């Protein structure tokens, strides 16, 4: 059955709950962004409204094959009306796609529902800059200090600069990235762009990274490995066991596989900085964790909320254990009071 947190009071509407079959009075389905866990149970059986970004919407129709007809895409920054009740999409910071929605209920209150999100400075300029937010629905992901990690673009220097000195260094050598989801396409296109190469990959991964509709990227892929020095493989694979077999593949072409596993948080945060990071080696393989995160910081988050002032907040991560609830509600605790209410 689809929890409290997932229900927006006073609609007829939910956020992320396709889990649950047929939600009792739910006339209207969200969808802020396509990662597994928040999409899980849609398909082309699907026969109720969908609402969602037009990215969301092109991979829902191709990847999922959800019918055209309940696929309700809107446009970000605007003011529409959706069964009865007026709606904004926001850009959330996440992967592509993501957003943030604004619920203006009958009664009056106001209810962000964040999705996932990396909080930033620009979003104290975007549409919730005007008004009162009275509930706030919180990807609290990462809502502890130890939590911390650099900026996506000192991340992305560091992986650039790496992989153009190995290569420049040995021109026969590759270079590979994992991935599991969409989200970080960044570090591979980066990458890339640098090397002057186009990004190799299967065709499940080509048909998703189109669905995203943008030329900047679809100039730098391919389906042909072999015209490729920057491949993309699945995150499973990046280890010396599968990097080792897929050099076999190559047919003599490489000598050497530098190989990047973006991950989230890793607990080498807490003691080593970005510039300072070295890599597993074995034989002519290495392997870089780069700390890439499509989610805030603590700091990041504190800000946030502090600018925001909501009057109550719903996290949406780490709900399961008593211990990780009482935690978080010390933190709002403090930050409201350190705000000055
Ligand atoms: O995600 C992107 C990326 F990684 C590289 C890039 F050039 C463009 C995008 C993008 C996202 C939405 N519109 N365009
Ligand atoms: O955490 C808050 C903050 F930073 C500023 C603020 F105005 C309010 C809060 C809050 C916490 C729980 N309910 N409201
Ligand atoms: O363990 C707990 C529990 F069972 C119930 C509860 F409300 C809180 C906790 C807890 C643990 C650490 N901090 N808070
Ligand atoms: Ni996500």
């Amino acid at each position: 059955t689809c929890p409290f947190y997932k229900k927006i009071p006073g609609t007829g509407f939910t956020v992320d709950a396709f889990q649950y079959g047929v939600v009792e009075g739910c006339t209207a389905y969200f969808l802020t962004h396509f990662h597994s866990d928040h999409y899980a149970g849609l398909s082309k059986h699907f026969t109720f409204p969908v609402y969602c970004s037009e990215i969301t919407g092109n991979l829902l129709k191709n990847k999922l094959h959800v019918q055209e007809q309940y696929i309700h895409p809107l446009p970000l920054d605007t003011e529409c009306i959706v069964n009865g009740v007026k709606v904004v999409l926001l850009d959330a910071n996440h992967c592509p796609g993501a957003v943030m929605i604004l619920f203006y209920l009958p009664n009056g209150t106001v209810i962000l529902h964040t999705g996932d999100f990396r909080a930033d400075p620009s979003m104290e300029r975007s549409l919730l800059a005007d008004q009162k937010v009275h509930m706030l629905y919180l990807d609290t992901t990462y809502c502890s200090p130890e939590y911390t990690f650099p900026s996506q673009q000192e991340v992305i220097r560091f992986a650039i600069n790496t992989a153009f000195e190995a290569v420049t260094l040995n021109p026969h050598a590759l270079v590979v990235c994992g991935t599991y989801s969409i989200g970080k396409e960044k570090v591979f296109l980066a990458i890339a762009d640098v090397l002057g190469s186009k990004v190799g990959m299967s065709q499940e991964k080509y048909k998703t990274l189109q669905c995203l509709n943008i030329p900047e990227i679809n100039s730098l892929i391919t389906t042909d490995m072999c015209s490729s020095l920057v491949h993309l493989l699945p995150m499973m694979q990046i280890n010396f066991k599968g990097l080792q077999s897929h050099l076999k593949k190559c047919g003599g072409k490489y000598n050497q596989i530098l190989a990047f596993r973006p991950t989230g948080w890793t607990h080498s945060n807490k003691f080593t900085r970005i510039a300072d990071v070295i890599p597993q080696t074995k034989g002519n393989i290495s392997i870089y964790g780069i700390p890439y995160s499509e989610h805030s910081s603590y700091l990041e988050m504190k800000r946030f909320v502090q600018w925001l002032k909501p009057q109550k907040i719903i996290p949406t991560v780490n709900v399961g254990t008593w211990k990780s609830r009482s935690t978080m509600e010390k933190y709002f605790r403090e930050w409201k009071l350190e705000a000055g209410y």
